[PDB]
């Protein structure tokens, strides 16, 4: 397939054609990273929701595969859609789906039923019901069989939330080694609370606890996850819940976004640390301070120091309207997950997880150092559309702001600015003049996230630009900002900008990135 379209991320996953949303079924198994995703096999907007499927060996070079779970009744009246969920390798055959020595992969997902019906299990479902169901694969995730005999395995929200039958979704299931049980986290979306169940067999589930609401509550809760992450460089660990909400994303944004909670998990209950939850319903721990990072899900099948989340690089506010063709939506750079103690508190730090040496050389295409970068702009350099920029500079700078102008037209009237506000100690990403901003009133905006300098007073930014995206990793990765952009074909220039004064101890390096397709 030819992936050379305007706006087509060359190192971000997108389907060849049609609509994609949430990542699903993230599983590393037998040297393969599976990427399933909410997918419309019949169109460029949301609908006919199925699990699409791609694979890679390195989170970088994706190969799209046949649809894994195809909306039941696709091509006519749809009777069941395959909403979001997760996947595991049932290596001990606890589910009994194994056959001829081959052990099964098992997906757990929300069945969405557009019509009232009686299912092959004998269960009866209401119009627009959401329930949790399972499927299995005996060919390493290539084809799938739905558990028609018993689905759904969790028909109803727990008492007293039976009225929430239409909003009960996004099961994240995993093996909990310590309690020797399967654990699943689901979202009672409208009530901003998660319900946790355990099982010995992936089929029979027992309600064990509920979590929330805490912190951000300005939208429905979706895509819960729970994982144990290393803290700093010793032996200590913490458990982390990631969950999205739509709308009510990070400050300065309108629409969806991803928050997190740091705490402990005993196999049944997640206890948030006292300092991870804040009075009220607004203040939160943001996984990403930008507008385009949602439905972030974690990989099953990875060890303590190797955890990876994948997020959807779009926003529900305007996601239907981005000017992409023949596909719509991409996933963000996969995110390595860990904790570091920053300012006396356990803080999520992400690292851009792709096989960068396979597509990007360590010889920079552009390299400069300035003991004192003059006020104003440097001369133009050409970057093309796909590149990484590393910047470092002194927090002691005299300037108001230091920034790079990215994906800019020759005269820089079109450009995306990524920079640092010295007084406020904030990264900013200004996409107000980034290109096509015509499709939503809230798109042409400036975004901000907190970033303190390191111990030596050095501020570091690592910036990834692809055909329709900028991702900023600040510091050690404690602050990320993810934003789509839609620049014109000539928008391949860059320069540095020191506003209000000079910038001290500047290092800028730009590295070309090649296509993964
Ligand atoms: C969910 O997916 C379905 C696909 O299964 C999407 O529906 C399709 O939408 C596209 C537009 O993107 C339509 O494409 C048009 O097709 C025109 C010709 O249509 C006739 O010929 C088709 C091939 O034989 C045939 O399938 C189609 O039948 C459909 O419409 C009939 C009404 O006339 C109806 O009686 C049938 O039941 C059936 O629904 C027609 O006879 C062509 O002239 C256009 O150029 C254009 O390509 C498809 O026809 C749609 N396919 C179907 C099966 O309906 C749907 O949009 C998706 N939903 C969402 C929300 O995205
Ligand atoms: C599959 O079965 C194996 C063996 O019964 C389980 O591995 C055990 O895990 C416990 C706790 O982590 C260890 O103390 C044991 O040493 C392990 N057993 C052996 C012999 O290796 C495993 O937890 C089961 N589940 C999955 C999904 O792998
Ligand atoms: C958040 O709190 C405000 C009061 O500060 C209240 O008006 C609003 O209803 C709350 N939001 C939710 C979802 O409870
Ligand atoms: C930028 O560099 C070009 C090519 O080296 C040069 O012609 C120009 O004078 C430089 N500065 C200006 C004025 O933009
Ligand atoms: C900048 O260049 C573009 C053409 O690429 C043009 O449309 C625009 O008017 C120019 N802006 C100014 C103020 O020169």
């Amino acid at each position: 397939f030819n992936y050379d379209q305007p706006y087509r991320g060359q190192y971000h996953f997108s389907p060849q054609k049609n609509w994609m949303n949430d990542p699903n079924g993230l599983l590393y198994h037998n040297g393969t990273y599976h990427l399933f995703f909410q997918y419309n096999p019949g169109g460029i907007e949301w609908g006919n929701i199925s699990w699409g499927h791609a694979i890679s060996e390195d989170l970088t070079h994706w190969e799209e595969k046949p649809v894994a779970l195809l909306a039941r009744g696709f091509g006519s009246d749809v009777t069941e859609m395959y909403f979001s969920g997760s996947a595991v390798a049932d290596v001990n055959n606890t589910s009994g789906f194994g056959k001829d020595g081959k052990t099964p992969l098992v997906a757990m997902y929300t069945s969405y039923y557009p019509v009232a019906q009686t299912l092959p299990s004998g269960q009866t479902v209401q119009e627009d019901q959401q329930s949790q169901s399972i499927a299995y694969s005996l060919d390493d995730g290539l084809t799938w069989t739905t558990y028609d005999a018993a689905n759904p395995v969790i028909p109803n929200p727990p008492s007293p939330y039976e009225a929430e039958y239409q909003n009960f979704r996004d099961p994240f299931v995993f093996w909990h080694d310590e309690s020797q049980k399967w654990v699943v986290v689901t979202s009672i979306a409208e009530l901003h609370k998660l319900a946790i169940y355990t099982s010995d067999n992936l089929k029979d589930w027992k309600l064990v606890s509920e979590f929330g609401p805490y912190n951000a509550q300005g939208g429905v809760w979706e895509c819960p996850g729970l994982v144990k992450l290393p803290l700093d460089s010793g032996n200590s660990t913490k458990w982390v819940i990631t969950s999205g909400l739509n709308p009510g994303g990070p400050p300065g944004t309108v629409g969806s976004g991803t928050q997190y909670f740091v705490g402990e998990f005993d196999g049944t209950t997640f206890t948030p640390d006292a300092d991870t939850v804040y009075p009220g319903n607004s203040t939160a721990n943001w996984m990403d301070w930008g507008p385009d990072f949602y439905a972030a899900a974690g990989y099953n099948g990875l060890s303590l120091n190797d955890h990876v989340h994948i997020g959807w690089m779009n926003n529900w506010q305007y996601g239907a309207n981005i000017p992409t063709y023949p596909w719509r939506s991409a996933m963000a750079i996969p995110r390595h997950m860990a904790l570091k103690t920053i300012g006396s508190k356990a803080t999520l730090v992400q690292q851009p997880q792709e096989a960068w040496s396979s597509i990007s050389n360590k010889r920079p295409i552009y390299s400069r150092t300035f003991k004192t970068l003059s006020e104003g702009s440097t001369n133009t350099t050409t970057t093309g559309e796909t590149f990484k920029v590393d910047l470092s500079f002194s927090a002691k700078s005299k300037a108001s702001t230091f920034a790079i102008a990215l994906r800019a037209s020759a005269n820089f009237t079109e450009q995306t600015l990524v920079g640092y506000d010295f007084a406020k100690q904030q990264i900013f990403l200004d996409r107000t003049h980034s290109g096509d901003v015509s499709f939503d009133e809230t798109f042409a905006s400036v975004y901000h996230g907190p970033l303190t300098p390191d111990s030596t007073g050095v501020v570091k930014l690592s910036i990834f630009v692809d055909r329709s995206s900028v991702e900023v990793f600040g510091g050690q990765g404690e602050t990320t900002l993810t934003a789509q952009i839609f620049p014109s074909s000539d928008a391949v220039h860059a320069r540095l900008a020191s506003t209000g004064g000079t910038t001290e101890d500047v290092r800028a390096d730009i590295y070309k990135i090649a296509s993964t397709w």
